[PDB]
């Protein structure tokens, strides 16, 4: 279950396989089985990380449909791989691969945003090693993302009636139809990378958990006492572990050594004195270090934590006891030649967009991102929405045992990966699902999605608010989304509806909130926005023009603000991204308040002047 | 009936009132009548011609529904009014205009694009009068051109089962819904003028007709004989009236005396030998000047025709006898700040454009153009497809007798301003209007529609072939459009439908061909294409990339090129325009070849190339 970040140290070392590999394209169902064993014929480059479909323009990889082969060699000193164990990590390859290592196949995963590995102590020789990686990219009614399986893409335009329309479907060049508003961009998206443990007995999970916070200092900076607890679980074969808890100085504040018990595992308790306290907009981490003992270390980790405790109570979200209001957007990773690859130096910039727009918050949209990205909104104070691709769903998946099982998986694996970052505070279960309506579909939703609400409770070591983020959709029909611990709504009341009508709009969404108001959560908006390119101007602003944005956020913002129990305004979108062509998406989508290349439009200068006057604690 | 346009001889004076005028807006169902009996109060200026919709940015008059008033003062000396018949003539007010001159209703008129005239011989006095006149923009479902009454507009988005949605549009602001796709520009779009003519007897109409053609040449320059037709309608009360045939230097080739007889009228035939004729590409113009006898000259008008014949023969279309192919495209009378205002200056540049681009043709979407452009088009060889404002509509129109009688009155009101010009070869009687569908609804657009096409064959007296231009629709089920003359089709193909998946656009374009093939009519495109932002690029061109639509254009065109019987390409659209706002319009249409400032996309080079190895004859 553990899937601890590659680390080296006195115990381990990393070796990432980052770089130029051999590609090539293969079948729509297929790909040859005598290239994972031996080098691929007339291979194409292509780097890793990054998403394959715009690393060639003379090829059309964005319309590939199927199979791609990935291959690379790499060699070791025997010197460093003697008696340890060793590990091939994928960081993610999106959707579904294949994987081989000197023509042995080491095994498989379905999941385009999740990290998995291969022990390969056995696979590896010495001398020139030969790794291939088949990487699938389709989608269809039974993966998470979901795609259709016929007709269109999402929004997209049809003429269904018409004979010769429907005729030529039928023999239509298979593609992959999202049923989410995003390109399906592919292939190996992050990092690969070699790793060694020990092989007698290592370290295979850390939890750190925020028990309890004993008077809170009024700033909220530190408290009295902090009681965290560790749970740490081995793999391997009177042992035991000793635990260091090291502050943001690296000054030992706290240690214990614990037994190991058979699962090994040790786990316990730690007050820290006068700790002190993560925040947003004031980020304090510690690591706990774990060492496992025989004066030798038989291995050890470091685990970066931050204390804070959060809290949905009545219709406020408390971090370290104090109302927070959270301030952002729905996010991508998304970029122009990456795609979906990661990218830290488009990583740290936006971070510092973030703050210099003087947001403090954003969702994982609609998928979890690269591993850095926590690790940078950890040290950053920035707080995060943790989202699973569970977007695109409808009552044609609730049927379905293969996604409900996929859905519990992206669950359990969001949350074993992320559940020690400090900056998270809050699930999210899906995106957009189909929840309203006649008959039994209100139901058959609600009971499709309240197990998957109660494992995100069970995941979770610190017992994190649950959400799923709600499409526009007939609130009084549906009976799930007022059921989750923080009411997270899209709304696009005089963009999608009421169109250009600003006084409609909001006397639309002033009728909604009336709604709302007596639900007794906290509510927020997840996204709401206007597509808008930037250069286009005009008087009075109509839609797609950079004033027509500015006045959309000027108008629902103010009626917002008039409630106290909507706790938060994270807007759609933080940068225009990429998605499928169709007749509403102008070379993608261009709700950013920031384009594609980061830069801000009208609405975004307004926004940082809104949002530098809004304090995280406090406002409502 | 007549709508000679007002000429300047030594019998008639026309005396402008185009200028700086008094502007008010006024309420969404009366303005107050009494503003006709003294100045306007607190006026704003707004120039005529010209919508009054874009001539405002302290006002919204984009936004306005309901009235507005103009006003003007003029003067002219009583030596020239005295015994003249004074005529007040409108070249349009859009949509419905009530007319005021010194506190008197001279009366209303409907149709927005068609010219009304008063006869204010009696409301005239000396010294300054004051022209009032009030211009009403609401369309509804019984305006041709058609308006929504209730929901959006014209591929408007909506989320109609929202509760708060459906709420919100019972108390929103009253707003025009265009059931069309270009904006609802407004006001006194066209020329208004004074003119005099004799009172006692006058020439109140002129038709002139080519009746046969014998001998035509090879290159179809000249005819060894001519035959045309006048009629001369006179107003007024063994009179005759000198008929004079001018050739373009002046000339007079030929000329008859002709008796006039009681409706006062005068008819017969010319020879005309070695007779020019009027092509494509290569015009030529004649000039028919009628003299009113008592030496003296009591009238006279000078009315340009050219001679040429127009007639369809199976799966041709025959101009002076030989296989036409139309290269063309769809227009609009709209500019940036003249909204559907005529600007001499943009179609002198428009003509030169289409012979930039090497195109013969264009068809008046959606509605008749302003007469100057007509004349030019004579003059410069353009051949035009004239249409009615027809478009919106749908069953609920086709049994609203209103509707059928605002109809009739564009198709005999178009015919008769317009019969005289060569370069009109096809009248459209409607664009778009609901054809297909089952149970009775396509029996039901039949009975609308064909007593409509025997109305513009009985009012033409050169009995041009008619057409009514078909949205993408069942053709199976569509009883209507194959009866016409010629077929003329608007499909969207990789646009609208198969989006992006030229090889599935080519595949469907090829089914609905082979069914057309065998109807056995002539067949043209009048819409096609596809939005595209001047400077979006791509090297796999998508949807809204100028490299798109060019390949969407070579694509297309490479499949009709196979078809002999497929006689014309005319694309959408010519240049970029103004629409209503919405998610599928970025600052209007823009599947212009042009941007709306007139500059070529990529796709108007490539049309260029491909139309200046098109002949205008025996390409099929
Ligand atoms: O339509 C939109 O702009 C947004 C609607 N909510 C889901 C987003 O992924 C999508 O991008
Ligand atoms: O959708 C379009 O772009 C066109 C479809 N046919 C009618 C045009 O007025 C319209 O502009």
């Amino acid at each position: 279950n553990g899937m601890l970040y590659p680390q080296s140290n006195d115990s381990r070392i990393v070796f990432p396989l980052d770089g130029v590999w051999d590609f090539r394209t293969a079948g729509e169902d297929s790909y040859p089985a005598e290239w994972a064993d031996a080098p691929l014929p007339e291979p194409l480059p292509m780097a890793v990380p990054g998403s394959y479909n715009d690393q060639n323009d003379e090829l059309n990889l964005r319309a590939h449909y199927g199979w791609v082969v990935y291959q690379r060699s790499f060699a070791v000193p025997s010197r460093l791989v003697a008696g340890q164990r060793m590990i091939l990590r994928f960081d993610a390859a999106t959707h579904a691969a294949d994987v081989y290592l000197n023509g042995q196949l080491l095994g498989s995963h379905f999941g385009g945003f999740l990290p998995f590995e291969f022990d390969v102590t056995s696979a590896l020789h010495a001398g020139e090693n030969l790794l291939t990686v088949a990487v699938d990219n389709r989608i269809g009614s039974s993966t998470l993302p979901v795609g259709n399986d016929a007709g269109t893409a999402f929004m997209g335009s049809d003429n269904a009636n018409v004979p010769a329309v429907a005729e030529a479907k039928k023999h239509a060049r298979r593609q992959n139809l999202p049923n989410f508003d995003f390109f399906n961009f592919a292939g190996l998206n992050r990092h690969v990378e070699l790793y060694t443990t020990p092989a007698d007995a290592y370290i295979a999970d850390i939890a750190i958990t925020t028990e309890r916070l004993d008077h809170i200092a009024g700033d909220a900076c530190t408290a009295a006492n902090a009681l965290i607890a560790y749970d740490v679980t081995f793999g391997g074969d009177g042992r035991q572990v000793r635990i260091s808890i090291l502050d943001g100085e690296g000054t030992v504040v706290a240690g214990v050594t614990a037994d190991i018990e058979r699962t090994a595992k040790a786990s316990g308790e730690i007050a820290i004195r006068d700790a002190k306290l993560w925040n947003p907009g004031a980020a304090y981490l510690y690591t706990a270090v774990a060492e496992l003992l025989p004066s030798r270390i038989i291995d050890a980790y470091r685990q970066t934590f931050g204390i804070r405790t959060v809290e949905v109570s009545g219709t406020t979200f408390l971090i370290n006891g104090k109302p927070f209001y959270f301030k952002g957007f729905g996010k991508h990773e998304d970029s122009y030649f990456h795609g979906r690859g990661t990218d830290d130096v488009l990583n740290v910039k936006d971070v510092s967009l973030i703050h210099w727009l003087h947001a403090n918050s954003f969702r994982t949209s609609h998928y979890p991102y690269a591993e850095s990205m926590y690790d940078l909104c950890d040290r950053e104070g920035i707080v995060i929405i943790d989202e699973v691709p569970a977007v695109g769903m409808s009552w044609l998946q609730y049927a379905n045992p293969l996604v409900a099982e996929r859905h519990r998986e992206a669950i359990r694996g969001m949350i074993a990966r992320d559940k020690n970052h400090p900056c998270i505070v809050m699930w999210s279960i899906a995106n957009e699902p189909g929840l309203d309506g006649d008959g039994e579909r209100p139901r058959q939703a609600y009971d499709y999605f309240r197990p998957l609400y109660e494992l995100a409770h069970a995941s979770d070591p610190q017992n994190r608010p649950v959400t799923l983020v709600c499409c526009q959709n007939d609130y009084t029909t549906d009976i799930t989304e007022r059921t989750m611990d923080v009411v997270c709504i899209n709304r696009y009341y005089g963009w999608y509806n009421l169109s250009g009508d600003l006084d409609a709009a909001c006397h639309a969404l002033n009728i909604e909130l009336d709604f709302w108001e007596n639900i007794g959560k906290p509510v927020m908006f997840t996204e709401y926005g206007a597509d808008t390119i930037e250069g286009i101007h005009g008087t009075h602003g109509e839609m797609f023009s950079e004033e027509f944005q500015r006045d959309y956020y000027a108008r629902i913002n103010a009626e917002i603000d008039k409630r106290p129990w909507f706790i938060g305004e994270q807007l759609w979108n933080f940068a225009d991204f990429a998605t499928f062509q169709g007749i509403i998406r102008v070379e993608g989508n261009r709700k950013g308040i920031l384009t594609r290349d980061r830069q801000p439009k009208m609405a975004a200068h307004w926004l940082r002047e809104r949002w530098a006057g809004i304090p995280d604690y406090g406002y409502k």
